[PDB]
């Protein structure tokens, strides 16, 4: 956990499919983990001009860099250096489904993550296959104890060309690395969370994404 | 529209329906203030008692016009005055409980009329809805989008258990204005951050009282755009 | 108690979106032949703005013809009789639970249930009536809690061409005691609905069923 | 196209993936009478063995060559040959699970080629998955049907549960044929009957013998239009 610096760089592999469409990408960036906030750079390095909105992949390029407020204990970075992994399925209210799961580790003080895709089942005409998406709204994450780890449950909210929305729902799984006795485990908490791109080129090829994430319990008034 | 919602409203609800196969009627009365945000209800159930289930699988099912709208955010549900509106919900256990909802809004001489009509179906005869081990709602905010001349909502709850644990829900909301789209001014995206909280009960679940608050804002993370 | 020739008759309310409905029907059929048919009224809240096809499944589990001495439910339920609930989920968004109770009253089987839909997108075919009924479809029926469960898929043929799929999940409880049923194994039961006539925006409507249960007869290497 | 289909036809296959964060390999060999229905496939878990889950999980991913085709239904599988076809599913547990594969089949000196992927995610880690306390599938009919110039296949299985009972799942699958619209004659509304069956095993699902048997047809049922 003071194996997390101030300012932290990080490193990524991915690959996978959506539908038919096999790919790999790369990215590299930094950030300020108890800020809050980081930047990647990504390339698509197979497969590129992906026949997909670069958008459903967005959520998969980073979780030690939440600012957890209030005390809330960091299961993210309190897992070093042995790490963690990330589990997650999103669905999308037109049929489009896709998982992902993804290693984190710490090699010689930078982060690197090893990250996994499988997307099916978009449909054809949509607005993920027919590259209609302006980016997400927004969005807080629940988070809480179970079996051993913290589980997450977001609702994400596409913008599309014309004004509309396209909502997708996940559920997220993160495991730690570390023996459970050496964590001390939160209760439940919020995230909010504004993804956000940058830059692109050369048909989402090239991406710069930023992200502001910040951790907090409930601050509305209660009766009890 | 807003000059009809005053400070201080009184509400008064009738519910009727089913959970898998008991059918069940609730009759609730209560008051809040709107633009704070805050309510209470005082619910009897009248028919049905005591109900087999957990009745936090009712609870949200007890009001709109109390969100305290910040940051200006056009207020969909008293600007649907003297109209109403109303709502239409499907909420989905992670353990296959399913609960469709669907509830009409209405001023009637100054009172806020609920009537609400709910059907549960297959929650799981041996899980903790049904076995009533469960402790109240935690937390939760809801996103709220335009769509079809209405707003859509979406969230996730987590109901408490016994021991210690969770049983996540997630509904999809759709709210309806019967005023005129003409003489509406729609929100963009918001968010509606809410506590749910259980005051009191007495004689198994039949006599409840809940207290809400509900406050509405912008995401107030800072943008690179 | 169930004859070779059965009648019927139903009442249902309920609402899809923010439609409130009502119908009526009867009709008559051969419970163990497994086909009926259905007149059916709506009474009220007519002419729908939705597809009636939404409603079709809605309206008879006495008459599935169980052959191959499969140990029937839903007639062994007699003299008190059974219920039903169901979600039915589309793959747009629309989402529908029903709710039935079935008995027999100096005998004529009698009917009533209840829906409740949400979230039919106003754009999709449902809401527009741009539907053209169901194609037949397999149920697969398993014991469960002391009931029978039941799954299937089924596709609404669209205006058009092509399909909208749902798919749902049926409880059907028994009023007798457990100690008084013999419970099937896993079954499968092949169903065909199909609109016979209908008039004046789908205020009147006439619907046959059959409905045949049978085991798997695949061949088996255990 | 169908004449590269011979009466008898060899499979091998590679499949990778992870469930749960277990990650793993599998090879098979086999063979099949295409024409028939039937088919034998010999498995070796040969990384990450022995695994943590019900090999129950990953056995519909290992042959869709392999359905008689009755009643003279245009057979768009085999139609796709030389150039083959894919196929991607999701799976969806009634307790959480969700799995995802995807799958190329191609033809090679005779011989059908398979490379599947497998991400697993959520399975419950006292359900009957990861507890190893299943006992096979049910049979199942599934239904397939046209949809932008592929095809589309949905239906429920029922995996059997040690003590009894059992835990249902669903799938959504689309098949799309590498072989252009043009030279394929497409099939209406089908269904296919399914037997997948569990033959023998060995050293703790490291080693599994299937069988399966698939029937297509139209329904027989009488039609009074």
């Amino acid at each position: 956990e003071e194996l997390i610096k101030e300012n932290m760089h990080m490193k990524l592999y991915m690959e996978g499919t959506v539908n038919n469409h096999h790919f790999k990408c790369t990215s590299e960036g930094e950030g300020k983990p108890y800020e809050g906030t980081q930047t990647m750079r990504i390339k698509v390095v197979e497969g590129g001009p992906l026949p997909f909105a670069f958008d459903i992949l967005a959520t998969s390029f980073s979780r030690t860099f939440i600012n957890h407020t209030q005390g809330i204990p960091d299961f993210f970075k309190q897992s070093f250096p042995e790490g963690f992994t990330w589990e997650r399925v999103t669905t999308y209210e037109d049929g489009g489904v896709l998982t992902a799961t993804q290693d984190t580790s710490l090699q010689d003080g930078c982060l690197i993550y090893n990250v996994k895709i499988r997307g099916v089942n978009f449909p054809s005409n949509g607005p993920v296959m027919q590259k209609k998406t302006l980016g997400w709204e927004a969005n807080t994450e629940m988070l809480y104890p179970a079996d051993g780890g913290l589980e997450g449950r977001t609702d994400m909210a596409l913008k599309l060309v014309g004004g509309g929305h396209l909502i997708c729902n996940f559920k997220t799984t993160y495991r730690s690395k570390k023996p459970a006795k050496n964590l001390k485990m939160p209760g439940v908490y919020y995230v909010d969370h504004r993804l956000e791109r940058i830059k692109e080129a050369d048909k989402e090829t090239y991406v710069e994404q930023h992200e502001v994430a910040v951790a907090r319990y409930c601050d509305l008034p209660s009766k009890l």
